[PDB]
């Protein structure tokens, strides 16, 4: 596995470091030498280019590489050339990062293969988290069943509640001071917790 | 429950819409004119004002607020000035979306309940995807078990492998009682 | 002792002048060219380098000044992320330039250990001059 | 007595703040509209105008003041012109912000009658503070 | 004698090419490289500083000219610090081409020995010959 990051960004770097630290090669290309200085440690091989012009782009051999992200979400000219020119290249995988609605629809058009909205879906996620403040972590199976990991429960068993026939859901795991339990068998009791059920009857066991 | 978004971007503006969506009071602040007219239908109320100032803060009304979302990430100085402002006006929950790790520890400093940071978590949950094609999407319960949603499977029942495994989808249809609970190293196994 | 003055302003400058004439080790950092080699024959070292950036702060050994006096009063994301970087590098003291009132709260947050106002101080002098002549 | 403070920046906007809560009228002259808002509260009178200009000077009544600040140190053709203009219309006391050394002597040739270093007479009380800790 | 022209404008420059084409040892001083490339084959010695800096004063061998002309006339700081500089090192003659009645007056202050307005004298000869022609 080859991988190319193409503008090194917070949302690019971010992903040139990840990469990096799990052991591959990651070809990092910025248009910019500040920022190719800075992640030449974080990168197999940094260069500084201009992913819009094609020679530029071959010079790199990209073609080497079956996955390509192209990490630019605020110049639309620059994000939908440089993947026109992979998708005239014949990458497989083309990841690129939208910038909003408009951008999305021109990507679907030249073909790329995944379309990232990083700055979006993570702003409905903190959303989600500012409007209940109980949730913390959640992780959405489908549009109408999640897993949601979340003093009245204090100090109750878990055979306390019959929320498993009462709401339909089951309580995954429970996390007690950094120890985490697989298939609790009740009872257990609860201290001052992912659970995974339908939308709706979340909310229900929220409620009381 | 009044929600107050200052600075309207990529980040800013999605926790306008979402909030709005929900059914709560949001408070659009930007100091751009052309930002704050496009979220003026996404918002409760909009506003044009420059958040480092503390009398436009004040023209705000900005104490009626539970939460302030600081969403500026990229002008480091109007983002803790920002909520400098913010916690000597005593605004409960302040959270604020930080540029990069030094930004992170000046937030820190001059106190800011929720620190963010949008990109650099998008970007290790996608560098998780492109390592392992098979990862569609993962929740991290703890540094060693994780939920992951994932032909040698297909045409295979669940008593005829022998590996929890919370749900499988079928075709727009979920079963409770691919998706596996278990330890990392555990999953990367199966 | 040995003193590290970064930025060489109307501010900084005239306190390496100061400390060089007395006979101190002062190490002069400014991100202007022209201003280290004005300053090269002032300080006992002159370095070209950008203090936001800890590499370029390690380069220097920073770790052996007791004192390090950021005299940058007119960008706040400079002057706060070089005391960032100094408070992180466990210097003992650490004396900031503030430029306006919220300048200061900041710099008091990251454990600036003296916030020094130049221009805000000598008008009060000048205006007690002013209105007393 | 009346005094006019021109130029509000970190050292002008000091004399005013100080002057105005001693109790006298000041008048801030600037060439930054955002200043001049900023500093409207803390003056008797704020005008928005470019004191490099002799009908501009005029129409604030500049004659009627004992005293004026010219508190530009950063533009040296700015402070000398306006110091220049202050000194044709016969104003009793004109003191003046300098940059550097050559922008003193420039000051004083064109009958400046007193000279204020802000940044350097600090950065001196500093180093010295430094030297005996 | 050797004649020094600082600043090579449409003045400046006429002044070099005239006194060269006489047989004179003319020094072209600019702080724009492609003024000075363009004026390196119309002067005897052609160099990119600036003239307000002492240093690069004093590395061209200024005060090996009897005849110093500043033709900078739109830049009124640096034309009246590189007369200031120049009347400290002692200069003879000092020719300082002025922008306005302002400028006119600060040079005469800090001792430009002759001032000229090409525009200003010109515009009078112009206007003669259009109200009798
Ligand atoms: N033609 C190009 N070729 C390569 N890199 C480029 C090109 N144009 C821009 N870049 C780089 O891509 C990176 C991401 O672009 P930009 O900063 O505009 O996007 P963004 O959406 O604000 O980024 P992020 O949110 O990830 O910080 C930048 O470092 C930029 O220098
Ligand atoms: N002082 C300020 N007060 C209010 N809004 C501001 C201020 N400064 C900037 N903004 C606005 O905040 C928004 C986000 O800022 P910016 O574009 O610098 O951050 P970003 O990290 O690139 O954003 P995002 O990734 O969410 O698009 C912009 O709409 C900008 O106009
Ligand atoms: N990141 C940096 N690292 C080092 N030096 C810097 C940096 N940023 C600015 N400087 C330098 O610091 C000096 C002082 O900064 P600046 O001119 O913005 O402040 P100031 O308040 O106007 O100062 P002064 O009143 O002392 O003249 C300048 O010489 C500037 O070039
Ligand atoms: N021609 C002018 N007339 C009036 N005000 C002016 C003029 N030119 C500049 N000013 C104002 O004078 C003030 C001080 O000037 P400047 O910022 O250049 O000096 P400084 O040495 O950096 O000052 P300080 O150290 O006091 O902040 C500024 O607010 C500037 O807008
Ligand atoms: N500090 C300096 N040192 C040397 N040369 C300088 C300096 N500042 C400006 N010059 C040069 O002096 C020349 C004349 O200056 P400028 O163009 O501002 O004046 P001017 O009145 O328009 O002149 P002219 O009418 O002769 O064309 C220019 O070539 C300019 O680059
Ligand atoms: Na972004
Ligand atoms: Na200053
Ligand atoms: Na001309």
């Amino acid at each position: 596995k080859q991988f190319a990051v193409i503008g090194l960004g917070r949302f690019g770097g971010s992903i040139c470091k990840e990469l990096h630290r799990m052991g591959h090669e990651v070809l990092a290309v910025d248009i910019n030498e500040e920022k190719v200085n800075a992640y030449a440690s974080y990168a197999t091989h940094a260069v500084i280019a201009n992913a819009t012009e094609e020679n530029e782009l071959l010079s790199l051999g990209i073609r080497n590489f079956e996955y390509v992200i192209v990490a630019i979400g605020a110049n639309i000219q620059a994000s939908t050339l440089t993947t026109l020119l992979l998708k005239e290249l014949d990458i497989p995988n083309i990841w690129v990062k939208a910038q909003n609605y408009y951008h999305h629809k021109v990507l679907e058009k030249i073909g790329a293969d995944r379309i990232i909205h990083p700055e979006k879906d993570m702003g409905v996620k903190i959303a989600q988290s500012l409007s209940d403040e109980n949730v913390l972590n959640y992780i959405d199976l489908s549009d109408e069943y999640s897993i949601v990991e979340l003093r009245k429960l204090d100090s109750k068993s878990i055979i306390d509640l019959n929320v498993r026939a009462k709401y339909g859901c089951t309580i995954l795991a429970i996390k007690h001071h950094g120890d985490i339990c697989l298939s609790p068998a009740p009872e257990d009791i609860i201290r001052e917790l992912v659970i995974m059920g339908h939308k709706k009857d979340i909310k229900r066991f929220e409620n009381e």
